[PDB]
């Protein structure tokens, strides 16, 4: 099943839900670039 919104993803694929769009948060902290589906 595709992922949810706020979905912990990688910049390499994109299995969001449609509507979903894999994109690296806004401000997080120095360690932890994790990428997430955001609602394109």
């Amino acid at each position: 099943g595709c992922k949810n919104l706020n979905s912990h993803c990688y910049r390499q694929h994109r299995e969001c839900c449609h509507g979903l769009v894999c994109r690296r948060p806004n401000y997080g902290n120095g360690r932890g670039i994790l990428w997430k589906c955001v609602r394109a």
